[PDB]
């Protein structure tokens, strides 16, 4: 089974991300944080496998960059509306596990977790721009 921490400043978004993982039997939800400070302080005392999170919780890159330095066991899925590869190229340079897009994240968010379980990244369709480059 997998142990997922959801992290976003909107409650309904947390409700959404959670309810999309509800029907999945092999996924157990272990936390719902509405600010980085709470998440950071409960990250040592939670044994978790995946952090689903938005960038806003520039500032999100710093958060991720910190979490990578001190919690490398944990893998991170990043939600984002922006498909601007300028952003998403820099996101992948941090060496995160996956990127769902908020537009139809509910659907693809299960499939990202499934890829992560098998040691496979979830890089979306717009990677063709990074591969063209």
């Amino acid at each position: 089974n997998m142990n997922v921490i959801i992290a976003d400043d909107h409650p309904i978004v947390l409700f959404g991300i959670r309810k999309s993982l509800e029907q999945i039997e092999w996924v157990n939800v272990v936390g719902e944080f509405e600010d980085s400070t709470a998440l950071i302080n409960n990250l040592p005392k939670l044994d978790a496998h995946v952090l689903i999170t938005d960038l806003s919780m520039g500032d999100g890159i710093t958060l991720i960059k910190y979490i990578k330095r001190h919690f490398p066991s944990l893998s991170i899925i990043v939600l984002t509306m922006n498909n601007n590869p300028a952003i998403l190229s820099a996101v992948l340079d941090l060496d995160i596990e996956g990127i769902v897009l908020k537009q139809g994240a509910p659907t693809d968010l299960p499939k990202a977790l499934a890829a992560l379980q098998k040691g496979k990244k979830f890089t979306p369709e717009s990677v063709s721009r990074l591969l063209e480059k």
